[PDB]
DNA sequence: GCTATAAAAGGGCA
DNA sequence: TGCCCTTTTATAGC
């Protein structure tokens, strides 16, 4: 679909993280004893840790009834996923309520299939990159306009973070796209 | 398994 | 007051 995606690519989508208020103070120790899928150190993080298989995701629950959903590859999985920890923390007897949903990061990656200058493309665009290849591979492109961030890689995969709307995702990739070009290693 | 990236939630602590 | 922690995920190196 050149029209939306004209490098002819389109990243693939690999985490969803939203969150979303369940209206009601929970209890969390009841919670890990009543819950089979939940774990619970409050020594090591305040928040009951739960997952379910379809869509395999991981939720945070919080004392507060707030909660972190994790894991999922879409929007809408997410938003079911969240709904699905909703439903069983009703049905441990707890009045949850679905208030304010919100995706809060969306994580893409795709690949360009032609390998990049990293050192030329950090040392051109300075102001928005970052580069110390003995301490991580990647380069770390972060974007002003979207504001997003890209980990580009010498093999020409590249990661894709920080996005609210997958429409940022595409625009941050296509934006980047004619200068991974640019920096192609020959 | 562990360098790095975004993001949310909240308890602890300096 | 504010950061670290915990969780997820692609990517690639030690």
């Amino acid at each position: 679909d050149l029209s939306k995606h004209p490098s002819g690519i389109v990243p693939t989508l690999q985490n969803i993280v939203s969150t979303v208020n369940l209206d009601c103070k929970l209890d969390l120790k009841a919670i890990a004893l009543q819950a089979r899928n939940a774990e619970y150190n409050p020594k090591r993080f305040a928040a009951v840790i739960m997952r379910i298989r379809e869509p395999k995701t991981t939720a945070l629950i919080f004392a507060s009834g707030k909660m972190v959903c994790t894991g999922a590859k879409s929007e809408d999985f997410s938003k079911m996923a969240a709904r699905k920890y909703a439903r069983i923390v009703q049905k441990l007897g707890f009045p949850a309520k679905f208030k304010d949903f919100k995706i809060q990061n969306i994580v893409g990656s795709c690949d360009v299939k032609f390998p990049i200058r990293l050192e030329g493309l950090a040392y051109s665009h300075a102001a928005f990159s970052s580069y110390e290849p003995e301490l991580f591979p990647g380069l770390i492109y972060r974007m002003k306009v979207p504001k997003i961030v890209l980990l580009i890689f010498v093999s020409g995969k590249i990661v894709i973070t920080g996005a609210k709307m997958r429409d940022e995702t595409y625009k941050a990739f296509e934006n980047i796209y004619p200068v991974l070009s640019e920096f192609r290693k020959i």
